[PDB]
């Protein structure tokens, strides 16, 4: 059984728990956050987005009861002095989101945690960084402590660029993302220190974002390195995600072979990682969905034979939770 | 000094908002709007609006008609529009924004009911209705034949003046453009029928819904030089006004975001003054409600992949932007 | 097994067809709607507000095909043209909105079914209406051939009044329900020569509405005839909403005694039909409920022994739509 | 002229800044928060509300230049280090949301304010609270150094209490107001150690919360306490919100007589404070509007000669602003 503990029990961290408690081979052993079990409780049962836990949840002063199983609460805004080492933490998924960077997620290996999962890009470029049925295998368990499970958008598009460029090349990549809103963003205009238009209010705008999905596609598939940019705009609405790429091909194709393709993927090397679709999606059509990227058939176009804008969708809290588990238990196995 | 007669047909988003801009000019006379509900919800509708403010003036109604800063304007309530008095009043031009006659044979009956121009304020349902973005084919207008005109969509008008200023400057072997577009007046607040577009009769208030459509050809017809060249989808969002345009363009000459900015930021200052816009603000939607650009480029937005691939970024409010442009074309057509 | 046929494929028509399909003692014969199966079975599969159809969903030119059971899809404009009595129809739901008045549901009558349920209050006095839990044994098989499920709100607020009547009584109370948008309103400001602030944009607004379910409760509810009206609220969200009454009562009682009679309800009468909460609940807790009413205790106040102030939750479309088939099987059994 | 600085140039404050800034009666002279000048120059300049700042916007290093005015900008949490005393500060704006008590609010008159306006209800019972145009005139100059402007919702709320009762007396009263989303609330599911509901997603729920503004109106109006009491449900809607209060009166009356007391009092003895209309409103009529409190007499509602349904809308954000400059502009003369 393999000892997990979640730090930060945000919308990652509460996904995470919920898809994973359902699973005899993890043991969830403690929660870290910077408030009482009582709220943690009340945030696991409800959810605005994805319903009614699907259990029992009790709380305790120290601990949570979901489905008779107890677990640990903590609150320490410090990694360091987290209880690790006694609770034997085999790994501790880091989402908080302060502690990307290789020396705050080096706390957690100093509290005696052995391995490390950043649910979020990291900060230096010494962290690898795994995408699930892209480059997992290039995982290294004697010397990968530290690892990254990139962005939910990184995940969406790198399996779309994988097909791609197995099969007919890429010469150039732009793309766009038409991301939900997130915590990150207030309700209302206000401060932001390192993007002014990541401050303005998320419920009213139509709001201009960074990405880092592209060219940490590129870590994920070098192949593509140099070749994909991106950028994202943010829209008022609280969950699921699609991403618009605009492909030149190296080889001619047309959008009924990428199709074909993309569903054989589905179907095989990327069954529970890349879905499939013909029909007239819109976004909530996902919600909860557990895919990292949903090929969306009827949304793409051609220009012309090496000219395609491909469509894909995500669910950018559950496809990552769900991922994050993966990642874990392909390292755990391998 | 000389006044040109208009009659609005639908006096919906376009129409009530072409008539707030329209009505401060001195040179246009309003004589008549036609919709299906009497002068007092079109009085409400004209004094009240969710997105740009109460109307700044004082707005009157009789059964027959509104009265708006002391002029009267006849208000009928006639589906067939041939059976409008246009004749009678004399319209010049009939702004059809009903969105129900964008085709010739719809169009057609504002000509045999009276008018002499007829302006659709949407793309015509079929080629053989000329179309016309101000400041990119304008100028192609016949007046001795034309009779008949559309002002493009809201899209097209934001897309085109930057086709127009990258291709003229380094020319373009592709383009393929995404809109990201508030919600309209044809989606459903909640899950409903939709025979023509079934995504289209999704929930706007909850859903990214993708959208056809025709703004990317359009703009190959009012730009010959790229037909063919450009293609195009959209993505209605849960937001109530104002979109904005990313277009992915190969040029032909190798160039740069700051050159590309440069003659942006010349043709605003310059040709197209008061069409496209430029800005290097971090802006967010809702900084363009009320614009009367009908493009609005974005320098921090865009990005450059490389000398010859760029990711151009240009808003829009789809709703003042382009009731400015139908009015800029009315008075465009009038000058000859 | 009874034989139904559903005019109006809309919101409350769908939901009633997916919560009774499971059911072996219903037979959905028809469904009659202004559009081809293709898009019916469409807006079958996906909810964005109910999540997809769990369960397989076909389609042919003239039928679906739901979990296996084929169901004859038309489209006619006037009920009077339709096969009722060649389809054998012992219920119609009239969910389409436009046939409330007893001269408009008749022509299910004439056009061959046995019984109308009209999914909204009847324009016509003479047309009796029900709340399930509240009044329904009143209901006369003899007499009662077109009949009313009442309102959303109806179902939400009769509930409550019937335990705070029953157990300290009524003197005045007056009721405001904040209302999800509905497929009444337009997405942006259009005309509506009824209601002017009704054809204001929902995503928007709050958009201050009329509401005849307070006096609807005194039709339900004899006792309080006349002792009690209402307003609402609609405001932009795609479902759930809540009642707040605020009730002055006739013998002196406290907030604690009340929630006590309605936790009683909630367990045993009225089980099913009102369902009681202390959680810190908000409206997407209730996304497919099921229940016509949920009391949220801790929202609650009262000024004094007699005046209080009442919320109760409901999802207008789920609760209602299960209370539409309730009343159905009530009326069939006997 | 007197000598203003905004703590927390946030929603209310900038709001204030805007209204307040073409006042030549008004000095602002320093803005103090947790950003630098560059980020509060953004915000001044484009509002997700109240669209674009009618003015020249500039910045520099340690100052914003709104309409050739340079104003001191200080990034300086603990406000009792705020340099009130070099600056000569007549009044400080505390629209943080930090300092509501008075050990908190004093720090700024420890460092050197003279007076402390606090843009919210106080915490502790001796800070009084006014409400511009019903209780305002009870301000002592001499001994009230630390005041309150109380809530959005009290502001509206109280001009209403107060014409009914004058006219027809109030036996009970229980409010609700449907309020917009603020900056306390997260746009997607959160922690709230205090409120649990208080931290749920904002974009996608009505949200009960708990509100003190009947109360309050019973300070306010004294002859009211004991006889109201009220709450909240926050909604997804950035600005303006909407009061509806029932209401049972101790005089027989009507809707009409009532209506005519509004509309009475909206032009008379509360003109700027309370407005009136009888047109079919919705809450994106009153965007940006001053009054504290408009009157709605086609939503309101008589079960009967003594029970009533009142609605009354409010911009939360830029009416209070507006009076908060009112108190200023009053405890100056
Ligand atoms: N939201 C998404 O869709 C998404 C997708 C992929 C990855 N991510 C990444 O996951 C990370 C978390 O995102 P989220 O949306 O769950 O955020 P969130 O704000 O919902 O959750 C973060 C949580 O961390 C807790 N926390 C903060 N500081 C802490 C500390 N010092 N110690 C312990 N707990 C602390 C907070 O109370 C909060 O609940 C981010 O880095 C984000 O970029 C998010
Ligand atoms: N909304 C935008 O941003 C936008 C921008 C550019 C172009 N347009 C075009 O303008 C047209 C109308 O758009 P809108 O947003 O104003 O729509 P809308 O829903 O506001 O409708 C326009 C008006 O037409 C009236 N109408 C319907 N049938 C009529 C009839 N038979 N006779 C007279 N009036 C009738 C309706 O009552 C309505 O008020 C569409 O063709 C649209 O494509 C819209
Ligand atoms: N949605 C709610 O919360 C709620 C709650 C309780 C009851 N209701 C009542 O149920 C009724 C339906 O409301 P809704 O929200 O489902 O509406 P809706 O608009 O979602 O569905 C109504 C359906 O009627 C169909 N229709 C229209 N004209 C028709 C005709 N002549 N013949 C056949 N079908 C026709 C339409 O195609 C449409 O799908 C209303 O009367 C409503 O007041 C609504
Ligand atoms: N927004 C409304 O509708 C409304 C209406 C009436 C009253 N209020 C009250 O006004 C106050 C401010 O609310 P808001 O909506 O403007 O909030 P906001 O979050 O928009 O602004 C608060 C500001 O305080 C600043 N700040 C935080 N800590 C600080 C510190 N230590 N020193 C200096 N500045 C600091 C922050 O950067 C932030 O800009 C609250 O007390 C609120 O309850 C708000």
């Amino acid at each position: 059984m393999t000892r997990i503990a979640i730090n930060g029990f945000g919308r990652i961290g509460r996904l995470v728990f919920r898809a994973g408690i359902k699973d005899p081979n993890l043991e969830f052993v403690a929660i870290n956050d910077l408030v009482t079990p009582d709220n943690l409780a009340y945030l696991l049962k409800y959810d605005s987005t994805h319903g009614r836990f699907q259990g029992t949840v009790e709380h305790t002063e120290k601990e949570l009861i979901v489905d008779g199983k107890k677990i640990l609460c903590v609150s320490e805004r410090d990694p360091e002095k987290l209880p690790w080492k006694d609770l034997k933490v085999d790994y501790v998924i880091e989402s908080t989101g302060l502690f990307t960077d290789r020396v705050g997620a080096e706390k957690h290996i100093k509290a005696g945690a052995k391995k490390v999962v950043i649910s979020a890009p990291a900060k230096d470029k010494d962290i690898p960084t795994f995408v699930m049925g892209v480059n997992n295998e290039k995982y290294n368990p004697s010397n990968d402590h530290i690892v990254s499970n990139a962005s939910c958008t990184t995940n969406c598009l790198a399996p779309i660029v994988k097909v791609v460029l197995d099969n007919w090349g890429i010469e150039e990549g732009l793309m766009t993302t038409i991301h939900a809103t997130t915590a990150t963003q207030p309700t209302v205009d206000g401060p932001s220190k390192k993007d002014f238009r990541g401050g303005r209010g998320a419920m009213q705008n139509i709001i201009p974002a960074s990405t880092g999905a592209a060219k940490a596609v590129g870590l994920c598939i070098p192949e593509v390195n140099g070749k994909l940019t991106g950028m994202s705009f943010r829209v008022p609405t609280p969950d699921v995600s699609v991403v618009d790429l605009t492909v030149r091909t190296t080889k001619e194709t047309s959008l009924k072979e990428i199709s074909a393709k993309m569903k054989a993927a589905s179907e095989g090397a990327m069954k529970g990682i890349l879905g499939y679709t013909e029909d007239m999606v819109v976004s909530n059509d996902f919600v909860s969905s557990t895919l990292s990227s949903i090929f969306d058939m009827d949304a793409c176009i051609e220009l012309n034979s090496r000219f395609f804008k491909l469509v894909s969708w995500y669910d950018n809290e559950m496809g990552y939770s769900n991922r994050v588990l993966d990642l874990i238990r392909y390292m755990a196995k391998k």
